[PDB]
Order: C-alpha cells, then sequence, then structure tokens
C-alpha cells in the first residue's frame, strides 16, 4: 500500500506532531480545529488547538489547552473532541475515562478559541460514550451529538440508562444511532434527556444492526445546507464516513450514501466545515506513521453539495487507488 502515500490528495495539516479526529470551526475570523493528539494504543492525555489564519495558510499550533490531569473528574483516553462559542466564551467539549472505566463527555470554559480551558470538575450529566459534536444552529440553539459503539460503549446504553447486559443490537434488530440533546444556554449542561437520532433507508425503514456498510458506528457530525440537516459519521469496520439528511436536528435522517471512501489505519473521523467560499472536509489517516492505526494526522479537502443536495464521494488517494480496506 506505499502507492497510497503517492496518490493521496491531502498532506497532513500538520507533521510535528500526530493529531486526530478534527473538529473544524469558524470562529472569530478565523479557522480553529479541535482534534485529538495522538502519543508515541489510544492513550491520549491533552488537546492542542491549531489554526489556519485564513484559505491556503500554513497550519499554526497554538500549543496544549487542555491536559487530563487538569480534569478532575477523568483518568484517560481523551478522545475526539469539538468546541463551541456562546456569550463570548469558548467551550471544549471532550470525552474521556473515568477511573472506574466508563467513558462521558466533560466541557472545559475559556475566554478565546485557541484558551486556556478551565474544565469543569464533572462530566457533563446525561451524557456518555464518546464523540461529542456541538452543532451551533442557525437559528440560535446549540445542540450535542455524540456516541460510538464497541470501544465507545453506547452499545451498554438504552434510553439514557447504563447496563452491564446491554448489548449491541444484531441481525434484524435496529441499529444504534447517536444521541442529540439541546444544550442549556449556559451550554455546560444539557437543557434535556438525550434522545435516540434515527437513521433510516431508502424506505424509511431504521437501518439494521447487521447493515454494516451503512449504519451508525462512531463521530457524528452535523452540517446546515440548502435548508436541511446533514448528519455524517463513521461507520467503523467497514471503514466509510457516510452521512444522511433531515428537516430538523433531530431528525429522522434518510441515509444518502458515502461521503468519504476508506483511509489509510482502522479508523476515520471528521468534521465539515464552511470557511469563506468553500465548504471542506477535515479528516485523518495514518499515512504519516508509514500507517499505524494509532499515529494519525488530520488532513483537508474541499467539499462539494451537488444541486440536487447530494454529496460526492471524496476518494482520499485517488478513485483508481487501492482501497486500504
Ligand atoms: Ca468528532
Amino acid at each position: 500500500l506505499q502507492a497510497l502515500a503517492r496518490t493521496a490528495i491531502s498532506a497532513p495539516l500538520v507533521t510535528h506532531l500526530y493529531t486526530a479526529d478534527p473538529s473544524a470551526h469558524v470562529f472569530d475570523g478565523a479557522l480553529y480545529i479541535y482534534p485529538s493528539h495522538d502519543l508515541d494504543h489510544f492513550d491520549m492525555a491533552d488537546y492542542h488547538v491549531l489554526r489556519m489564519a485564513h484559505p491556503g495558510a500554513a497550519v499554526e499550533d497554538l500549543g496544549q489547552v487542555l491536559h487530563v490531569r487538569d480534569v478532575p473528574w477523568a483518568q484517560r483516553q481523551m478522545w475526539a473532541p469539538d468546541a463551541a462559542q456562546r456569550n463570548g466564551k469558548t467551550y471544549l467539549y471532550f470525552p474521556a475515562k473515568r477511573a472506574d472505566g466508563m467513558f462521558q463527555i466533560g466541557v472545559a470554559v475559556g475566554d478565546r478559541p485557541e484558551g486556556p480551558f478551565v474544565a469543569e470538575p464533572q462530566p457533563i450529566a446525561g451524557t456518555y460514550s464518546i464523540d461529542p459534536a456541538v452543532l451551533a444552529d442557525d437559528d440560535g440553539a446549540h445542540y450535542l451529538y455524540f456516541g460510538g459503539i464497541w470501544g465507545g460503549q453506547l452499545q451498554h446504553y438504552r434510553d439514557n440508562a447504563y447496563a452491564q447486559t446491554h448489548q449491541e443490537p444484531v441481525g434484524d434488530a435496529p441499529a444504534l444511532g447517536p444521541r442529540v440533546a439541546r444544550l442549556h444556554e449556559r451550554m455546560i449542561d444539557l437543557a434535556e434527556p438525550s434522545r435516540e437520532v434515527v437513521i433510516l433507508d431508502e424506505h424509511g425503514t431504521p437501518l439494521r444492526a447487521d447493515d454494516h456498510a451503512r449504519r451508525f458506528f462512531e463521530g457524528p457530525w452535523v452540517h446546515q445546507h440548502a435548508g436541511r440537516y446533514y448528519l455524517s459519521y463513521s461507520t467503523g469496520d467497514t471503514h466509510r464516513i457516510c452521512y444522511a439528511t433531515s428537516d430538523s436536528p433531530y431528525g429522522p435522517f434518510t441515509y444518502q450514501g458515502v461521503l468519504l471512501a476508506p483511509v489509510v489505519g482502522w479508523t476515520t473521523h471528521h468534521s465539515i466545515c464552511l470557511f469563506q467560499q468553500q465548504w471542506y472536509l477535515f479528516y485523518h489517516d495514518s499515512v504519516l506513521s508509514g500507517g499505524q492505526t494509532h499515529l494519525r494526522s488530520i488532513k483537508m479537502a474541499p467539499l462539494a453539495h451537488a444541486a440536487d443536495g447530494t454529496i460526492a464521494t471524496i476518494y482520499p488517494y485517488g478513485e483508481d487507488a487501492v482501497s486500504p480496506w
């Protein structure tokens, strides 16, 4: 697979550290990226913030802005984060693991996009599992999406309650979807208990647990375009970013297709962000590290919505490349 490094459509945004799970936002007139920081096993411990001043600019590492040692409730595994702004504050949302082994989502508050961020002493009540994404709705509301199965533990929850015997559904049972909750105006609490986000097939039927090509695995992201909501996410063991659409941030979302073909390294994770004239897909892969799943680099590619609202598949090493998966 050494050909893939040669025909990659994107270079690593930074190479002096390993980065993953990019959440891109335009805050205060610039592009800010909030990724995970892979350490040279997914044992990440801290977050950096990166910035691009304008379209085409060199990427700045603004340095470390939060470390798990400053998060009283969390012991380890600072995974895919996100950020939001409200009332002149910037909020850093992040999944991390408690000493008792459970993932939950917490938040840290700062006065600027680049921090420093001060972590709340407890996680956000009502959250669990991983991969937060916070949608700043055009109407002023903020919504928190989250969830990931397998290592993300979402499969142990139903209706927001944990049980040891809750497992991943199988067969004809509906696959699990991400969770969503409107955030409180104070941003560090939910305004409501989270709800299931339902993803439907083209016939209006919820996706099956045994449909691993399409069913939700982790890393939800929502963006607005042309009066609809786009939910996009990783399918995990089939290595796709897929997307689905709805007239509501709550769904249900109807499956549309594959947004990003498989990348090098087992995980795939992304965000979609509008910057000046252009939509961009931010994603990651493991080429920098020579194909090591746990050492990634974030990347970006331009993204286009078609007249009919669809998004064409992005092929990270070219459409003619041998797929890494
Ligand atoms: Ca994410």
